[PDB]
DNA sequence: ATACATACC
DNA sequence: TACTGGTATGTAT
DNA sequence: ATACATACC
DNA sequence: TACTGGTATGTAT
């Protein structure tokens, strides 16, 4: 089903008939390059299917015997080192710049809404969800869902702007929170509730825009910064309230929208949420890695401890290590401030170009874009990437790295014009056809 | 209603296209806000018609005088040694869309969103679609319309292949957008009357040769153009800019015309040309000149005497240009910038705080282009457009000037907050803001 | 170091 | 008519 | 120097 | 559902 047939894994899409829906999105991808694309993607997920099967069906007893044992030591640590102290909160608006965009104008409330365009949407509100539309769904498709949905395009700066006042409420609880987008975060709330249970009802007490009193609990903490966010911007969020990061935002998905879910810190309460938790739930298991893990019968995070042995003969290190602190119920107990951004990157879709003087000055406009962002930061990098997108949609990049830093659209546009050049050289007399292109710079000094 | 004063517009069955827009405009906020602009205009006419009729046998005597002595030094003055081009793209992001889609070259298309379109194709003209018409009006007009997002990016690539043909023939040609360019051939033409074919010979993407003349250039240029690009342009070729620029429209589209430089040439297209076709005069200074009984240019020369009481010197000396035929017959070198700015529209906006936030992400962007081009100013100039579309600009100048997001907002949000304050309690009702910086060191 | 894929909002 | 854009990281080479 | 209006693409 | 954005300049205070 690949991308295109829907995907319900988010808040607010249980019930629905897939069958039915995804006959009508099929009905409006037929033909079209997408979807060609789409079945060659398939196609390699599948294989690699088959050659982790085949790699399976090479393990004996034996191996499966010693790789339990050493699976169980590694457990065995992670088990020990079980943090249970810290409250982990997950904050995370409800339909966010839908709903920016229902409480500025009031006339859409009672509608299914979305944002973005006839080519894609960002994102949908709750009445949408019911007829399978939803975010990264091309608009043009969303309306042969719900033919009376309303496409609102997109205002990025006042999302920014109410984004500002829900961290100003904030900070108030963690000044340390982790910010990941625009409408969501992490904080711990450990300190403030330690401070908090000696503090005067005048510190919990907000007036409504009469006065209301908040407790001393983490529930109540919570239902305190809820109820901020909404007196102050007329918007509400979820939340997710667990002694780790990984948990904490599978919760706050649990209840929305408008509402919010606890585990109490103890491990039996850990275990008995996680016991029949589907893994797809969990942040970091995708479309692909849930159909890896179904061929392998897991469907839960039981099913996932139960072969533990198994996945760490079929996959790298790093991702059964990932695996076994989820199906332990695992993860950050401590919120690590923004690092140094690695690299940054701009990149656009267009109606097709094919001329390649186009695509040179496409290529030139990128680069100073670019220029202009690290401007911004002063930043300055020794690695420059080009993504090209053909009409087909297959995408390629192409990097080089260079000895000193680079800052300038002089400088970046002087290797990715080459990097560029190699690619129409290599099919020509045949124009590249392109739908998309972008610059990345990358390799900043650490 | 359907503004009719483009290419491709002819012969409209306006009453229905005015119904259908009337139908969905009627009601709304936007139409009110037209209404009262409507009204100060038709005051505006009032006010100079009472004045008209206060004028006196001995002051138009006077007035006439003094005019017909400023148009003596001007047709003395008459240039007719330059030949200048103007060169326009037919169609210009909607023939990029159609190039580039072959889906759309038999159907009606605009470019834009369902709230706005940049341009329209000529299929779709025959409808009323066109520029600075909302999509969802558009498509009331033609169901079957295809709205194409824009490529800004695309365009710019296109103007650049365009612009280096251009250079060729005058290299100091003036460009005025993306799609169109003033050009002085003269130079070009001196010594292309001695060039073997060898020079004049273009091969198809079996070979062409071009002529000599004027004529035969910009057929060069246009035919240079559509092998590049596989767009068409229109041309015009004239004696100066204003000249140049009403004949490029007249064969539009992919079409070009030539006044000769001789005077009773100019004279013979001026003389019953709508003064509505010359760039500057728009729809109000039409409507005006209307309530004088001028429509034509030699109805404006006529009424040259009564025009220098009822306008400014600067609006008459212009007019008596236009009705004269006269205009640039040099092309200057884009001087420096006299401004910068950044604006947007947006679903409303009326908590404070995201006020703010806006005035300082635009304040932002703005310093970042000012930083591009190494550009400093001392005034700051905010613009808030309220839900009833009803515009302010609230200025403010300082001793030293300015250019960072910091010290740029630091002056905006003073002229903002003196807004907030003067409605107070009344939070302001913005659809949108804009920030904009001027007075630089020259 | 490079290519491509996966994942997130 | 029309299937996004920015950043990090995993997998494989 | 400031405010608002017109014009162009 | 939905009426743009950038720059120059004219009109009036
Ligand atoms: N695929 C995508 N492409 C572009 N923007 C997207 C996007 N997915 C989300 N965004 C933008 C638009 C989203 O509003 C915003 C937050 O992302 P979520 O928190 O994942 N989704 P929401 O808040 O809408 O609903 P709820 O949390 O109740 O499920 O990020
Ligand atoms: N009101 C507007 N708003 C935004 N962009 C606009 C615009 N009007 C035009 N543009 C953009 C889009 C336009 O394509 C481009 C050139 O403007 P023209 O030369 O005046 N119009 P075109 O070339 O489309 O048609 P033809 O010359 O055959 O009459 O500028
Ligand atoms: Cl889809
Ligand atoms: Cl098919
Ligand atoms: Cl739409
Ligand atoms: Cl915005
Ligand atoms: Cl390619
Ligand atoms: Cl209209
Ligand atoms: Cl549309
Ligand atoms: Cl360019
Ligand atoms: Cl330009
Ligand atoms: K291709
Ligand atoms: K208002
Ligand atoms: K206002
Ligand atoms: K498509
Ligand atoms: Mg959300
Ligand atoms: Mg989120
Ligand atoms: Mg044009
Ligand atoms: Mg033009």
């Amino acid at each position: 089903l690949l991308r295109m047939g829907l995907n319900d894994n988010k808040a607010g899409m249980e019930g629905l008939d897939k069958e039915k829906i995804n006959k009508i999105i099929m009905e409006a991808t037929k033909g079209s390059r997408f979807y060609g694309n789409e079945l060659k993607k398939e196609k390699q997920v599948n294989q690699r299917i088959e050659n982790m099967m085949q790699q399976k069906a090479q393990i004996t007893s034996q191996q499966l015997r010693k790789a339990q044992l050493q699976v169980d030591r590694f457990a065995m640590e992670l088990e020990q080192s079980r943090n249970l102290s810290n409250t982990i909160v997950h904050i995370d608006m409800d339909a966010f710049y839908a709903a920016v965009e229902m409480r500025d104008n009031p006339e859409l409330k009672d509608k299914p809404i979305a944002v973005g365009s006839m080519s894609m949407l960002s994102t949908s509100n709750y009445h949408a969800r019911r007829f399978g539309v939803r975010a990264a769904m091309p608009g043009f498709i969303a309306k042969r869902l719900c033919p009376q949905l309303i496409i609102v395009p997109p205002n990025f700066d006042k999302y920014r702007a109410v984004s500002k006042e829900v961290k100003e409420i904030l900070a108030d609880y963690d000044p340390n929170f982790m910010a990941m987008s625009l409408d969501e975060a992490y904080l711990n709330i450990t300190k403030h509730l330690e401070e908090r249970q000696n503090w005067p009802e005048d510190k919990r007490r907000y007036f409504i825009k009469n006065s209301v009193v908040f407790g001393t609990s983490a529930q109540e903490v919570v239902k305190e910064i809820r109820f901020r966010i909404e007196q102050k911007t007329t918007l509400t969020a979820s939340a997710g309230i667990a002694p780790n990061t990984m948990l904490a935002k599978v919760c706050s998905d649990k209840n929305k929208p408008n509402g919010q879910y606890q585990i109490l810190p103890n491990r039996q309460a850990v275990m008995d949420f996680i016991k029949d938790l589907p893994i797809r739930k969990v942040s970091g298991i995708g479309k692909v890695t849930e159909k890896m893990l179904k061929a392998l019968g897991i469907i839960t995070c039981t099913e996932l401890y139960q072969q533990r042995a198994l996945l760490s003969l079929l996959f790298s290190e790093t991702s059964w290590h990932y695996f076994l602190h989820i199906s332990l119920g695992l993860g950050s107990t401590h919120l690590t401030r923004d690092g140094e951004r690695k690299s940054m990157s701009v990149e656009r879709t267009f109606s097709e170009i094919n001329k390649a003087e186009e695509q040179y000055s496409l290529c030139q406009e990128l680069c100073s874009e670019l220029a202009q962002d690290l401007q911004k930061e002063r930043l300055k990098g020794r690695t420059v990437t080009i993504k090209l997108k053909n009409v087909n949609f297959e995408v390629k990049t192409r990097a080089s790295t260079v000895s000193s830093v680079v800052s300038t659209a002089e400088e970046i546009f002087a290797i990715a014009k080459e990097l560029l050049k190699t690619e129409i050289d290599a099919d020509f007399p045949h124009p590249l056809r392109l739908r998309l292109m972008g610059v990345r710079i990358s390799s900043f000094p650490n």
